[PDB]
């Protein structure tokens, strides 16, 4: 069932590269994001897709160095150690022009692409569970942003929003609390 | 399958009453949110749940004269006619304790949990289509915030985000297009 879905999706540090179909897992990634709504229908999400010598690169090229610098001003390895990397993007020129095409909506749209992110982000992360594969969502952004583009030579108007590290699952999720029903559900008629 | 699930939510205008089990789907929007994720696991997340009299109540006594106010300086009887309205709020009052908490992180709060918002509306969405119930999305935030908070007593710390208007499919969703593959998954190894 799909609640069982949602449930069955969480958070996974311990990731391997025990995964037997590459090509099925990024055909559910591109149609977890296809089957996603959007403000306007205007799919602002964009996608770079990792794995073998790319995912070394990211974590041992790009995320090391950008971070050791940034806070001069372990947790890398197991990153790396994941079978792969998605880097999810909004599409700024998408979202500039909706600005200029409906201007009443012009402050709505920013929201409403972030919210897209969030939305793309979770339901390939759900997809990936459902083929038995773990993921983390991980915000290096914007430190590596500008080292990404010129790698992996990306258009200037893609802004990087999150990135989901993905593997076998070689360890069990953490514990997780709930906050009371009574808190955050209210009911009337 | 998930896939197929997310293919099954759509925007449906057309909705009506016809719902046989209201106890089911307020435990089936329940569970989509509780089993979403968020930031710091912060659950900011609010929901106000409306059927009946506080459906009929919400289009035509607060967005209707509200709408009309605005616009001063139909639609609204098809969002009526449907069964219920669940209003999405974040609850700011936590986003700012976490600002507060990770001083390191605070321009980001306002962002994950714009995300959550996204997250926690398209999994509702998801999980009433999969009960056969339909639902389309709308903002009439922020004109209707503060006669919603009164009629309802909601705390003035809930932002409203959003409202998904559901009920039974009285008729199909229209036509949808997609990008170019191409044009939005890069996959690099
Ligand atoms: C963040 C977000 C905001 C949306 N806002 C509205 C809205 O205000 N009014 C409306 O009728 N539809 C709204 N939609 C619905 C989208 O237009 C719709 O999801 C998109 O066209 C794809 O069609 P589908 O929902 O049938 O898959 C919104 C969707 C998303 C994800
Ligand atoms: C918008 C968003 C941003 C998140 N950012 C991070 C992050 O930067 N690093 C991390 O390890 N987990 C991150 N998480 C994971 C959450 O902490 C996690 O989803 C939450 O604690 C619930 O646990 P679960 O994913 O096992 O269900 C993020 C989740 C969401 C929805
Ligand atoms: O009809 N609308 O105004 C409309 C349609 C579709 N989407 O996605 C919208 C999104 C935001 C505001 C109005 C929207
Ligand atoms: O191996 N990791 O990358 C890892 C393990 C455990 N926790 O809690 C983590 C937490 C945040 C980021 C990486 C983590
Ligand atoms: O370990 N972290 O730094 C961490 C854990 C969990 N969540 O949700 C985070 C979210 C944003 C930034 C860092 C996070
Ligand atoms: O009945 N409606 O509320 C309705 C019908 C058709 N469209 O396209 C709509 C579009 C936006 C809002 C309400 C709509």
């Amino acid at each position: 069932s799909f609640i069982k879905s949602l449930e069955n999706r969480r958070t996974i540090y311990a990731l391997g590269r025990n995964v037997q179909d590459e090509e099925k897992v990024i055909e559910t990634i591109k149609e977890a994001v296809r089957f996603s709504p959007t403000a306007f229908n205007s799919q602002t999400g964009r996608l770079l897709i990792l794995t073998g010598d790319a995912q070394d690169k990211l974590w041992d090229e790009i995320v090391a160095p950008e971070l050791k610098a940034a806070m001069e001003a372990a947790k890398l390895d197991g990153f790396k150690a994941a079978f792969g990397t998605i880097l999810f993007f909004e599409d700024q020129a998408v979202v500039k022009n909706l600005q200029e095409q409906f201007a009443l909506y012009a402050d709505n749209f920013p929201v409403w692409s972030e919210q897209g992110s969030g939305i793309i982000s979770v339901n390939v992360w759900t997809a990936l569970a459902e083929l038995g594969l773990g993921a983390n969502l991980q915000h290096y952004n914007p430190l590596i942003d500008e080292a990404v583009a010129k790698e992996w030579n990306l258009p200037e108007s893609w802004k990087l929003r999150g990135q989901l590290v993905f593997g076998s699952i070689e360890a069990p999720a953490g514990e997780k609390t709930f906050m009371d029903d009574a808190d955050r559900f209210i009911v009337a008629k």
